[PDB]
């Protein structure tokens, strides 16, 4: 009944700090649609606008965790710097429109694999689209997103950790929750889901490399909470 408690918790902090796609207002824009390029500078501006709305919005999903609070402001900074590129990166990959070949942002702005790419995530592109058509078969819901979500961050081995025994303690209880979650709602989903966390940190690996060449690449600064987030 408490691991029902925490179940609704993480949902409600998901749901509340992540529009899906179904209550979205699709929109799109012919901005080098049809041919990739090294870097459109317009679609740049806008992802990375909508990229530094999104990680204010997993600080607050961060915050609406049970017990996150309770560690110290320097650990909840670690575990959120450690794992928000994993948590960015499933959550655009969850508006993932199949027949389209397209992901949908918060705002609804729809871009196709090519504005995908041109928009920064470049030689990362392919990468990113097969994950997310990898993650279609499994069918995942808002709790269940929200609570692979919360497993990424809660993790009480990251580096740095004041009280990495207390982080611990904190993610333990979230296994068990989708476990019991996953064969009350759809009766092998539990070890898919979590393998899912290796491929969602193999990619965000990959983003240390990528952020230094979009500086080396654009005009201006790169945002400071992206920076801040990759700062590390
Ligand atoms: C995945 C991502 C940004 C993002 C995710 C979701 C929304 C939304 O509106 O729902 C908006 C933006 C992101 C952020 C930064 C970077 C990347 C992706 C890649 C993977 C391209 C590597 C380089 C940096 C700049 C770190």
């Amino acid at each position: 009944a408490e691991l029902d408690d925490l179940t609704e918790k993480i949902r409600k902090a998901h749901q509340e700090t992540f529009p899906s796609l179904c209550q979205l207002g699709k929109y799109t824009t012919n901005s080098s649609a049809d041919h990739r390029v090294r870097l459109d500078l317009g679609l740049w501006d806008k992802f990375s606008e909508l990229a530094t709305k999104c990680i204010i919005k997993i600080v607050e999903f961060a915050k609406r965790l049970p017990g996150f609070t309770g560690l110290t402001i320097a650990d909840q900074i670690t575990l959120l710097k450690a794992a928000c590129l994993d948590i960015l990166i499933l959550r655009i990959c969850t508006r993932y429109t199949p027949e389209q070949d397209t992901m949908t942002f918060s705002d609804g702005l729809t871009l196709n694999r090519t504005q995908m790419h041109n928009a920064g995530f470049g030689p990362l592109t392919d990468l990113v689209f097969t994950f997310a058509n990898q993650l279609l078969p499994l069918e995942m819901d808002d709790t269940e997103t929200g609570l692979l979500s919360a497993i990424c961050l809660i993790c009480g081995d990251r580096q740095d950790l004041e009280e990495p025994t207390k982080v611990d303690k904190l993610q333990e209880p979230l296994l068990e929750a989708l476990k019991i979650y996953i064969r009350k709602r759809r009766p092998h989903m539990f070890p898919k889901i979590l393998m899912k966390i290796t491929d969602l940190r193999s990619i965000s690996a990959k983003g240390a490399e990528r952020v230094i060449t979009l500086k080396m690449e654009i005009p201006g600064s790169m945002p400071p909470l992206i920076q801040e987030m990759l700062e590390n």
